[PDB]
């Protein structure tokens, strides 16, 4: 056996090969960038073919996480190149090396989760994707499907919740939680992003010290969203590798209920002592529940990562960060 | 200004044509000439040069150029020109102010070669068994998200199988002339290295040239779609042109399906050659597709009935021989 996992620098993919690798199974991943583990990987490209036939060689399962995600017009090219045009040669790949699974990590933008029709969100909710990186992923759990009904490879599909290491929540220079949670980080963000609008009406609710933001939509609603640790991604990501009932399976894989800002951001200022600046932003903000009850009684999926749990961690992470910047 | 893909292949061509005939400024857009003369860009969708040259100015557009290829070599260039070209060409046309933009798909998408249901309506599942048919569904899904996110109306065409009259008698046409005799269909067999199955015909070939009448393992004559590219244009036109074509998918192509048990002794009376019956390994083809929302919507009516086609058809046929 070996199992290739893509996408095995980032966040879920360097979690799940470290998960395997302390199994003692035999891994292979494949990234654009090193891991820094120093485990058995490819260095190269899901665009280069080259790369795609050393990577698939000998593998008998893939987790296919490796994808890119970009906002500015200038990446979208570069966008499909490597989410939709990569998984197809990745399948294709797989199935013509015998791979007996090929899961394929998906995404709630494919729904889209900004834009529910109805909640809960499953997975019989409509494809309707309002964003390129949703499209990417549609499009890829199409040409996955392709190969579900036509071929001898199994697939699985999962729809991954938004996913955070715990100690990021509580980061002001973490990548999504230090603009999801603090006002100064998002501002920040906003402007980089070019998003002028945003960026200024965030710099004039600035209270004069750093502060947390609740973020609101127009109509005062607090947002809600899924925020699934990485540990339970990882198990769900190995059910979707090992279960039998998995075959020819579409799941949403997170957490069991949203984080409901309007409850989440007291007890996280209640940990950090930060103040709270509220803002309620143009259109219908972020507002949705996603249902993994498929998962759960598919898979016998258990969540263990509960919010309090995260956040918990976030703030020992934290606490020893603010003692050796301050040599307390 | 409309500009048309495709516009040197069979179906674009007749469009093209019919548009200019009423007097209207088509620009066309084809890997190769027309060979009519008329305005084109000769290059291809998968150029970002061309695909700016050719969306210049341009108000609507009627996407029907894309490739078709049964051999794996030529799968990387079936998703570059049907998915990525599409990607590009939409993206463009959105940016340029393009108030229409019409798709080519195919019953592929369903497929009509595997229905879950018959009558095939818009709303049956899509789930293409074909690397053809899954180009044609993710530039669905390229289309739809454009619906949805912008400005630029858009409408969704699946097609029938299509064909020009003249090509249903002749043997040397690349669909008819396998489909309807024998020996064309041996070639076609061996030409994509089915070798089994060309053997399996050429073990049914009677010393002269014949008809096949195919059928499945059961014996079931096949029964398909094949829509007169007349009747195509009638409808390519009204989802240009009709207000309530906006937003919307529909099925393209004639009222009935043709049934080859009934098809087959018409063609032969009209050619002479006598009909072999082949069964063929495998549930075959069998499928009606329903026409009703396009007629109920738009207005379309086809018009070429399979024994106008045919007459067309024979008429042609005689004069060569
Ligand atoms: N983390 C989330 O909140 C979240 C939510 C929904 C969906 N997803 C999806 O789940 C998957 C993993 O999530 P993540 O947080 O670990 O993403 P991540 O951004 O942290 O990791 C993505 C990895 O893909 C790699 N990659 C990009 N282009 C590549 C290429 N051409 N060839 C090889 N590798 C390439 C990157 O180098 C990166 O290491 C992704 O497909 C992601 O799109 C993630
Ligand atoms: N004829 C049918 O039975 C049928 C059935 C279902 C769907 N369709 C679809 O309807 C459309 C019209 O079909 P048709 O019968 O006219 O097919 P066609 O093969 O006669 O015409 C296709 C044209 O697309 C052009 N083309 C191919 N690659 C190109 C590229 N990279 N750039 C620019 N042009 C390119 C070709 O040169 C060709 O002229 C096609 O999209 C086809 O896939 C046709
Ligand atoms: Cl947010
Ligand atoms: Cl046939």
């Amino acid at each position: 056996h070996m199992i290739l996992v893509t996408g095995s620098a980032g966040r879920v993919g360097r979690a799940v090969v470290a998960a395997l690798r302390t199994q003692g199974r035999t891994v292979r991943g494949f990234d654009l960038r090193p891991s820094g583990t120093g485990g058995e990987e490819v260095v190269g490209s899901l665009e280069d073919g080259q790369a795609l036939s050393d990577a698939i060689m000998g593998v008998s399962a893939v987790l296919h996480l490796g994808a890119f995600m970009s906002w500015a017009p200038a990446d979208r090219d570069r966008m499909f190149a490597v989410n939709v045009e990569g998984t197809r040669r990745l399948l294709d790949a797989a199935s013509a090396a015998g791979v007996r699974r090929f899961v394929f990590a998906s995404s709630g933008e494919v729904y889209p989760e900004n834009r529910p029709e109805f909640l809960p969100v499953t997975e019989d909710h409509p494809l309707c994707p309002n964003s390129p990186y949703g499209l990417t992923k549609l499009l890829g759990e199409e040409l996955v499907r392709f190969h579900q009904r036509s071929g001898a490879m199994e697939t699985v599909i999962l729809r991954f919740s938004h996913t955070q290491d715990a100690t990021e929540l509580l980061d002001e220079d973490s990548f999504f939680s230090g603009p999801r949670f603090f006002l100064r980080p998002r501002i920040h963000q906003q402007q980089n992003f070019g998003n002028a609008a945003i960026a200024e009406l965030l710099q004039s609710r600035d209270i004069g010290e750093p502060s947390h933001i609740l973020a609101r939509n127009e109509n005062g609603r607090p947002f809600r969203m899924h925020i699934t640790d990485t540990r339970d991604m990882v198990a769900g990501i190995l059910l979707a590798l090992d279960h039998p009932e998995a075959a020819g399976g579409t799941f949403n894989l997170g957490a069991d209920e949203p984080a409901d800002f309007a409850a989440l951001l007291p007890k996280i200022a209640a940990l950090t002592g930060l103040p709270i600046v509220t803002v309620d932003f143009p259109g219908d903000g972020v507002y949705y529940h996603t249902s993994n009850e498929r998962i759960r009684n598919t898979l016998g999926f258990e969540a263990e990562w509960t919010m309090d749990r995260m956040l918990e961690e976030a703030a020992t992470a934290r606490r020893q960060r603010l003692a050796k910047e301050q040599r307390r």
